[PDB]
């Protein structure tokens, strides 16, 4: 598209729209772009010293990126709402994307005064690298996608990204992409730049939760017909005597019955609890956390493979690195204390995968005989085993919405582990930078680089609206399904609201199983 | 196809043609084929005595069959080079196979003297055992397939098999397959037999090594939003105070930072030194080796799954069985001395699979309260597991090619072990035997078996094509890939070359990953 | 081509004749050929020592070539003569070429005693080089073209070429052609290969 210089390249959609099958929601926010490592690529790399298991190479560019891959990027409390109660599950279709009204200033810091005006020429280039050449960012839970709130207006990230590295320098393989050498289209004012994409057939996510759960599934009132083993020994008047003996696994029997299925995978968490007192006191932030480790570094596990986080009764507790925490609106950057974060809770799983903090099973280790007492061993690592089922890590209106699937010889069910819908090509990465304006060259030619231009930025709004399908209840269920509802009582804010100096807010993470389906 | 006896029953192809996205690599060989066994199938087993692990039980066959299961039989340096240099991949389309311008000859030993002759009418027989009702020899990295240098002529190898066994004796479920039981076409000379196949999709073979790696793969200059467990405790005058505060992932965080994908799977494996020095004096190479075991007998594990065989600066090192070993041409066949061989190296996964040689992670063991420190343990074998992630063995010039799946109600992820590609029907056996010629009879009857045959053999040549195709590179790289090249220096002799005795030989094993996919 | 046993592949062609603005001159002659380095490719390079301006490096090949680069298998002095006494010039245009009447025999030294013998079936394999992708060695004014004269019976040359070398040893960008690494079309008796070239726009050579 293209037009005039008093003319809109684009107006306001911000709406959001139920099918009963589809429903959209389309979005609109204001956005700024600076310019970035003042023009250049900048080598970067880890701090020579840096532990091992932080080092890195890289580039940062000039280049700044788009991104919405957070749920309440699209949706509304109220809306979210919606969804979350009356759906068996949902999953993105397609999506439209359009910039436009884009204006281009430049500021002028004259001595002890600034003062910005209209570069009307000059331009901000744009351009989408729809053949996945580059190192996807996204899905890596960056924090500069979209404001929640549609009133907020936003800073734009840079694009930055890593590559291989032997310890705090670079080797061989590692490459060195240059976003120029791509056919950015470039905009002026008055001009726009709309592009659209289809998502690829992904599963619906889950969004109810279990009523039956693995071990209680079969039915009460009837015996099976298989045999286990029973006893062992036997009474011999005063000594027992070795006589295996073998029942009939009934109700009361449960525990032993004979059955068709196994809990999801695992990878045992240090369980540490909300209660100051109880956690051991010390450092095991690290030297205690569950990991696991590429070319000789440990990283962390964070995002454990999807498992319940607790038992009954103790939604006290919770994994070291087994569930997703977002801060409360304000929340600072580092060591910040327990009351400013709000932690998710994954029990709705307990049903199908494994808790967390807890071993999987207990597999037997030794063989058995006369002279020798019966072993076992309990196991904190199960890798996939046939007959397993489980289910994946909640959502959560907040959290990241997908996420691309690695270029590999080989994947093994892609659901992302923090969560989302692992796509093949997700929504490409959409780059934005502000074609540089040299300022004043001198009369006698140079052949040097040009390294003084006019100091300017960008700004101008963005939409984005996506279509979404979804899979409705249908359950017999008699008695009232659980629900999501604000609290009755008066609060001296609402949730989800501007406060008193009109700051939005996220009250609590909020996710998406409430609605109950049998397994 | 039929004719004459001063008829060439075929031409000599051996070319090699590339068509942009496919390419052909026609080859033919001269070859010779005794008479096995004498003309009988032979019971044979192991040594009664001999270890457990090593004992077998089944039969050897008069038939002799054909293979090509060596990427060198179809590719020559120079062109493997050019595939390997600027390919993201390729994979087996179809193929094409003849054998021509059979011959058979009779050698006559009379007293101190052998004397050679046609016997032009006595034929050879082949058969291709395109219903897969014979087991499945090839693809169990056998030697006797095509001589990579096309001048060289070459000695058919022995059909031989193997069933169940109790120990050195059969076991009645094993069955005994007949060679005769087939529909052998018989060729006398003028004689040609033809036949083609074709592949199944395939998946191509990853010819591309990873620019990032699992962990380091987000963007730097962003730090994430979702908090992670920063410090335990907390300084209380003196003493410390447990008091659990959480942090945001950055860059100077990265270890800490959250994810969504894992490494591949593991089995741990021990580490060995190029350098004699280093390496603990003793016999573990039975004792020490990574294996497992069915029917109680212990095999090996050799090519263990796919895992990066040493970590950042150790090319020194290497699994005990974790890689792939070729002779170095004229190499004895045991226990030569490491001078002798060419050791295969995966370094170049490193950034997905874990390494051979060190553990996968480390699980939390106890569950931590005030009188409990946090327990923790290493893992040395992680099955499969989702999110995980990961790349197969490279192929190596003379490697395998290819393997039969196994007949199982379950696989998982095929690629073979050995590297190459997993077929469900691969390129049937092909097999031949020399229709025997009963020396003089006696003129009085006996219904003996006939036991004084025509001493003679068999020759001619055979020719494969193969037509492959290929995924062609397509990244915005900037700076220069790697590449395989050779030497500049001068040096005695030239590489893939007949020495000064027209000895040829292959200096290097030849990998595939050189050009550079991101991850 | 192709046909029997007792089949004569190609009859014997060898006249020569004039017409007024071209001549062609056919020739044929019976030739044999060996097995060499007992059909391996060997490594070959000058004597370590040997003068510098006499060093080199390259292989030799168990094929042998065929060639007539010398115009006394194409004329005989008469016609020669004839040519060269009233022509301001001339030049070749076309050719034409096939063996024929294929024979493989085989040698068999029984002690102090050798006797030879038809292999019958055994084949012979040509092949042409018709893309130029092979060492160009005639022209080299090498010797074992064809005989001047017919009558004369010869022996096939073998194929060696040279690469690059420093000294006595070689130098990486040297290459090794492997002539087996060419569709050869095999040959069996009672068949004949033929084949045609046309030669390029070339000055008459200047006669006078």
């Amino acid at each position: 598209g293209a037009d005039g210089v008093g003319n809109s390249s684009g107006n306001w959609h911000c709406d959001s729209t139920w099918m009963g099958d589809r429903v959209i929601t389309t979005s609109t926010r204001t956005w700024a772009l600076p310019t970035y490592n003042n023009h250049l690529y900048k080598q970067i790399s880890s701090q020579s010293g840096a532990s091992n298991d932080n080092h890195y190479f890289g580039y940062s560019t000039p280049w700044g990126y788009f991104d919405f891959n957070r749920f309440h990027c699209h949706f509304s409390p109220r809306d979210w709402q919606r969804l979350i109660n009356n759906n068996w599950g949902f999953r993105p279709k397609r999506l439209n994307f359009k910039l436009f009204n884009i204006q281009v200033k430049e500021v002028t810091q004259n001595d002890g005064t600034t003062t910005i005006a209209n570069n009307l020429t000059s331009t901000v280039q744009v351009f989408t690298d729809s053949e996945y050449q580059l190192p996807y960012v996204l899905g890596s839970a960056h924090q500069g996608c979209l404001p929640p709130f549609p009133a907020d207006v936003f800073m734009v990230p840079q694009y930055g990204y890593l590559t291989l590295n032997n310890g705090s320098q670079a080797v061989g393989r590692s490459s060195f992409y240059c976003l120029e050498y791509f056919p950015s289209q470039m905009l002026r004012t008055g001009n726009n730049f709309t592009f659209s994409y289809t998502f690829e057939d992904v599963p619906f996510h889950s969004s109810y939760a279990h009523s039956q759960s693995l071990d209680r599934l079969m039915n009460p009132l009837i015996d099976q017909y298989l045999y286990y083993l029973s006893r062992t020994n036997t009474p011999s008047g005063t000594t027992t005597q070795s006589r295996l003996q073998f029942s009939q696994a009934g109700a009361s029997d449960i525990r032993d019955q004979s059955r068709n299925w196994l809990p999801g995978p695992c990878y045992r968490q240090q369980r540490v609890s909300k209660t100051s007192a109880d956690n051991n006191n010390s450092e095991y932030s690290w030297t205690g956390a569950t990991k696991y480790h590429l070319n000789g570094r440990d990283s962390l596990v964070n995002p454990g493979p999807a498992m319940a986080s607790h038992k009954d009764d103790e939604e006290k507790f919770f994994p070291q690195s087994g569930v997703l925490i977002f801060g409360k609106q304000g929340s600072e950057k580092t060591n910040v204390d327990i009351e400013k974060v709000m932690i998710t809770d994954e029990e709705e799983i307990r049903t199908t995968n494994p808790v967390a903090t807890e071993q999987y099973g207990s597999v037997s280790t030794n063989l058995q005989r006369g002279n020798r007492q019966a072993a076992t061993a309990d196991v904190n690592t199960q890798g996939v085993l046939p007959g397993m089922v489980w289910q994946d890590r909640d959502v959560y209106l907040q959290g990241p919405i997908w996420a691309k699937i690695p270029h590999t010889d080989g994947h093994f069910h892609p659901s992302p582990l923090m969560g989302g819908f692992g796509l093949k090509h997700p929504p490409p990465q959409i780059l934005i930078k502000n074609t540089p304006v040299p300022a004043n060259p001198s009369t006698t030619f140079s052949a040097a680089k040009f390294a003084s231009f006019i100091t300017q930025y960008s700004t101008g709004q963005v939409s984005v609206e996506i279509e979404w399908e979804l899979q409705k209840e249908n359950s017999k269920r008699w008695n009232p399904e659980i629900q999501y509802t604000s609290n009755y009582n008066k609060s001296v804010n609402v949730d989800f609201t501007v406060d008193t100096n009109g700051v939005y807010s996220e009250p609590r993470p909020i996710g998406t199983r409430y609605l109950t389906r049998n397994l």
